[PDB]
């Protein structure tokens, strides 16, 4: 039998059931099917016109779910979705809370895919549309949104799965399989271990100080010693270096010389109104009426958008990637990557998302096979099958964060909490990167039990750890942690109460390097309690 509730969905408008069909509308056609597979069912097809924002599923929405955010940095938790409020967005980080911020200022929205107890609705791709729900009126409604491009000839819709069991991790682990397959992930075999120097130096990082940290890293257990922001002029002058840093290549011949792979920060679909790039080329933007359309504010500068469909702007893109792996580095962490795929006007009529994928492929060739690609402040559905490693929540901090709120803005509670809701991505996306372990005894207010917490936490996970301190200042604690650390990697992890709105979590990984391990963990008490067989 079908269910009372499987009977009350609506697929393109039409009554719920198995089959095969056709929806011509007065400006676009659908064909599509739908088909019965292991746990559910599963809608694809083909869609050609002028399909807009393109209605996939209707069907009540349920009191309690869990939503996610499109990007690294935006949250994945459990929300009531009958007394939800829309939240004021800050003109200067529009797309970072939303791609079609319409939605959000008046509506509870998902991204690419939502969870309620013993269901998960997700959307396997997002190659050409942006897939997304809202909940409208008390309904569930699941979109592919296409930003008013025509397609004369048929394109593949992204695939949407509808997935029942009382499990719920089972399930969200394998949506996050079906993801795997469908985008061709990367999972490293090898997950390499390092040194990143934001999160004590911030932007503040001088060459002497990077330098110190590079002697007595070779008393820590790094592959990786990364550079992150600070060395570059300006935001688009990637090459062009400041203070006292040396060349570019330099830094890298040093850090070799010293024995570490280098590996280094960019923002590379990103331009200051400032840098070089853009007085140069003014033409290499995403554009609103014309002129250039500010993709967001920081660093006290407006920041303008690549233009990824422009074969200019990809070249650049490649001879940049191309000199920096010359130079020797074998690590890149790309930034504010949403930016590529922000909406606008651009050279071809093309989606954000078409021209996001040809900007992120064009760096992958760049650096080539043998170079690990870390993605950061990035849509993530589409990055799947071209990054290495991916930061799946807003940024950590040397603090708590007991007045900080589930914002957006730096601290460890909220950091640590998406590295939880998002545990099932990891491996079958991507590797998954928590963010950096803070494990330094002085120039921090985190306690030796937070530190534990947050680090064994990542280690059950078997997350990316990268550790970012002045290591002068981490002492036996600090090393401690990180040994006991590395030691619970290499584990399946599930959580088992992905539902929770208490902020406590059970987590159990399975064939870590000390075996089968529990940690229940409650970020609110900011305790743990870890047992290894
Ligand atoms: O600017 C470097 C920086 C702060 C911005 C971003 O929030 C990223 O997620 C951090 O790890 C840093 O690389
Ligand atoms: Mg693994």
């Amino acid at each position: 039998p079908r269910g009372s509730h499987m009977a009350s969905m609506e697929i393109f408008g039409k009554t719920f059931r198995e089959g095969r069909f056709v929806l011509k509308e007065k400006n676009f056609t659908v064909e599509f099917a739908v088909e019965k597979i292991h746990l559910g069912w599963k809608i694809s097809g083909r869609v050609k016109g002028s399909p807009g924002r393109l209605e996939v599923l209707r069907t009540k929405a349920p009191e309690k779910v869990l939503v996610n955010n499109w990007q690294s940095w935006g949250p994945c938790r459990v929300v009531d979705a009958f007394s939800f409020k829309p939240p004021e967005i800050d003109p200067n980080w529009r797309y970072t809370a939303s791609v079609v911020p319409d939605v959000l200022e008046r509506n509870l929205q998902s991204d690419y895919f939502v969870a309620e107890e013993g269901k998960v609705y997700g959307f396997l791709s997002s190659k050409i549309a942006h897939p997304f729900f809202a909940v409208e009126d008390g309904e569930l409604v699941a979109y592919l949104e296409y930003f008013d491009v025509e397609f004369d000839d048929f394109v593949p819709l992204e695939p949407l799965v509808v997935l029942e069991d009382p499990n719920t991790p089972l399930l969200l682990e394998k949506y996050a399989e079906l993801v795997g397959m469908e985008n061709n992930a990367r999972v490293p075999k090898h997950t390499p271990t390092g040194w990143c120097s934001w999160y004590h130096y911030f932007l503040d990082l001088t060459w002497e100080e990077t330098l110190k940290n590079l002697k007595l890293a070779k008393n820590f257990p790094f592959e990786v010693f990364q550079i992150d922001d600070a060395y570059e002029k300006d935001i688009g002058d990637w090459l062009v270096t400041r203070g006292d840093f040396p060349s570019v290549e330099e830094m890298a011949k040093v850090i070799a010389e010293n024995g570490f792979i280098p590996g280094i920060w960019t923002a590379p679909f990103s331009v200051s109104e400032t840098s070089d790039v853009f007085n140069e080329h003014p033409d290499w933007v995403v554009k609103e009426n014309g002129e250039p359309k500010m993709a967001y504010r920081n660093w006290n500068k407006k920041i303008y958008a690549l233009d990824l469909s422009k074969d200019e702007v990809l070249n650049w893109l490649f001879d940049l990637f191309s000199s920096l792996r010359k130079m020797g580095y074998r690590y890149f962490k790309i930034d504010f990557l949403f930016a590529g795929a922000v909406p606008g006007e651009r050279k071809k009529n093309i989606t954000p998302i078409q021209a996001f994928r040809k900007g992120i492929e064009t760096i992958r060739k760049a650096v080539g096979e043998d170079s690990f690609i870390l993605g950061c402040g990035s849509p993530l559905l589409p990055a799947v099958g071209c990054v290495d490693g991916m930061r799946i929540g807003p940024d950590t901090a040397p603090f708590w964060g007991e007045h900080i709120e589930d914002n957006g803005a730096p601290a460890a509670r909220w950091a640590l909490r998406n590295a939880i809701t998002r545990y099932f991505m990891h491996d079958r996306f991507w590797l998954n990167d928590p963010d950096c372990l803070i494990l330094r005894e002085e120039k921090t207010d985190l306690t030796q039990k937070e530190k534990e917490l947050y680090s064994y936490t990542c280690g059950v996970l078997d997350n990316m750890i990268i550790e970012s301190d002045d290591l002068s200042l981490v002492r036996d604690h600090g090393k401690k942690v990180l040994k006991e650390t590395l030691e619970l990697l290499g584990g399946r992890p599930r959580v088992q109460n992905i539902m929770s709105e208490d902020l406590r979590y059970e987590i159990v990984s399975s064939g870590t390097l000390s075996g089968n391990v529990k940690i229940v963990v409650d970020l609110n008490s900011r305790e743990y309690h870890l047992e290894k067989e």
